[PDB]
């Protein structure tokens, strides 16, 4: 497959521009207008392994150019807002996943419905029932889970706070949101917050782990065709803590837009934390008779960290610094979910007014955060595609691992922790996700020259349209070959090549709400840069 590897979505006018080829020496290259006029030229340079890169960043005039190097040819496009449409489709994906709510045909097209899982969820072990209407279907399945929901919400909320201008005029589905009509990111994220609120037991303040069917309906199964009884898995520490942090964050962001919802989230967060103080950290386990997504976790101190730090920033009360800061000194991995969420708390802590926290602890936190970014930067400098990844990092949901890492750079920039490689990593992450990889694969449905055509997504599989729901970020290459398709097809291939666009490859070609949400953040960042 001797080919030119590039960002198949496009390049920003004022953005960094790079293409990849396999070679053993530098080669001259050139870009020409559609009419054949040479407008740019340069030399490729080695970046490790068999890989060479070409840099045409200085080419600022928008349009479609013919890139030539050696005998190889490719067409790249430069646009003022090249990632405008893909960002829109990425946020619109959340509306496509909406549950218990009719999606109008004029907006949802061939994947329209219809109200799925309207059944009042029976609490596990009992006959009492609460109405738990979504909200979003988590992944390719239709299950709704509290823990990963908190990440998806937090990311979209963070995307709004950081890059409101880039998201200001993206349009979610028209007839599914209420008043006051919020900025698109907040307009979309509110739906998941609303469902999450109904997941909190008013009796104990605790939060149910997941409301799903007992088992997984077939890949072919339509949402409404899935009418199995809805189980309500027990309250868990992880569910309550992540709920608490997400609500405290929601209560803070939505205040100048929806004061009514802001008030409701704040009270829900406090009650949720009250539960944490009276219950031990117990790892969730699937109830007997439940085989849906467990989303378990044995380490729960980072959840408490996030919950504490979120309430710290929500209240601005230095009383929270007493519980936050000891947890911040722990050697927990500072990551962005869904299981390891410590960095979310770190950010809330750093975005808290300096007068409410300890200076020496704040300096230590900033110092560690920079070290972590330094390590990622070193990884990106060694990687041929400039992304903060090693071979053993390419596991289940490697694209989220990548995107979370790019997000960490951009988040830290917002709190005065500026690493010089931050915006380079952001572009490289987008390049990789949009085709700049050993497979030349655009890992987003409905975009690029080699798009994802057969994702592990039941609404997409159900419809016989031979093209899935657009704007879905798939899991990406997984070296552990954790499905029957991958183990047969992808055996022997390098980590970055451990992907296949097969609808039955759920460990490489699955989608998720918490996979699109960091994608929204990173892509919005690139558009905001202008
Ligand atoms: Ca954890
Ligand atoms: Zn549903």
């Amino acid at each position: 497959p001797k080919s030119i590897f590039y960002n198949q979505v496009g390049y920003l006018i004022s953005g960094d521009k790079r293409f990849w080829i396999q070679a053993h020496e530098p080669q001259p290259f050139a870009l020409r207008t559609p009419e054949g006029q040479a407008v740019f030229a340069g030399m490729t340079k080695p970046v490790g392994g068999n890989w060479y890169v070409g840099d045409f960043t200085a080419l600022r005039v928008p349009g479609t150019y013919t890139l030539t190097v050696g005998t190889l040819e490719a067409r790249v496009v430069i646009h003022r807002r090249a990632y405008r449409d893909v960002l829109e489709a990425m946020l619109r994906f959340f509306d496509y996943q909406l549950c218990g709510v009719v999606l109008p045909e004029d907006e949802a097209g061939p994947w329209a419905h219809g109200a799925c899982h309207t059944s009042d969820a029976k609490v596990f072990g009992t006959e009492r029932a609460l109405a738990c209407p979504g909200g979003w279907h988590d992944a390719g399945d239709y299950g709704k889970y509290t823990v990963p929901a908190a990440k998806a919400v937090a990311d979209l909320l963070l995307a709004h706070e950081y890059f409101p201008a880039a998201l200001a005029h993206v349009r979610p589905m028209r007839s599914v949101h209420r008043a006051p009509h919020l900025p698109p990111a907040l307009e979309v994220a509110r739906e998941e917050i609303a469902w999450l609120l109904t997941m909190q037991d008013p009796a104990t303040g605790g939060v149910y782990h997941k409301v799903t069917t007992p088992s997984f309906p077939p890949l072919d199964t339509r949402p409404e065709d899935d009418d199995a009884p809805l189980v309500l898995s027990p309250i868990s520490y992880a569910a309550t803590a992540t709920f608490c942090a997400a609500m405290a964050h929601a209560a803070l962001v939505y205040r100048p837009f929806d004061p009514a919802l802001s008030s409701c989230c704040a009270d829900a967060a406090r009650r949720a934390y009250a539960w944490l103080g009276a219950h031990e950290m117990q790892p969730f386990h699937n109830p007997d008779g439940i085989l849906t997504g467990e989303y378990g976790d044995a380490e729960l101190r980072d959840e408490l960290l996030w919950a504490s730090c979120a309430l710290l920033r929500m209240t601005g009360d230095s009383a929270w610094a007493r519980v936050c800061e000891p947890l911040l000194d722990l050697d927990l991995p500072w990551e962005l979910g869904w299981a390891d969420v410590a960095l979310y708390g770190v950010m809330d802590y750093l975005r808290t007014p300096r007068a409410a926290v300890s200076d020496d602890v704040r300096n230590k936190v900033k110092s560690r955060l920079l070290r972590e970014l330094d390590a990622l930067a070193a990884m990106a400098e060694s990687h041929p595609f400039g992304i903060p990844m090693r071979d053993d990092d390419f596991i289940w949901g490697s694209n989220m691992v990548l995107l979370n890492r790019a997000m960490a750079f951009l988040l830290a920039e917002g709190v005065g922790v500026l690493h010089p490689a931050a915006h380079t990593v952001a572009q490289r992450a987008a390049d990789y996700l949009f085709g700049a990889n050993p497979l030349g694969q655009c890992y987003v449905t409905g975009f690029g020259q080699r798009p994802v055509r057969h994702p592990h997504h039941r609404p997409s599989v159900a419809a016989d349209v031979d093209h899935p729901v657009p704007g879905m970020v798939v899991g990406g290459p997984n070296r552990h070959l954790q499905d029957e398709i991958a183990r047969a097809q992808l055996a022997g291939r390098p980590a970055m090549e451990a992907y296949i666009d097969h609808q039955d490859s759920y460990s490489t070609n699955e989608v998720a709400v918490y996979w699109n949400s960091p994608a929204v953040f990173v892509i919005a960042a690139l558009l905001e840069a202008r």
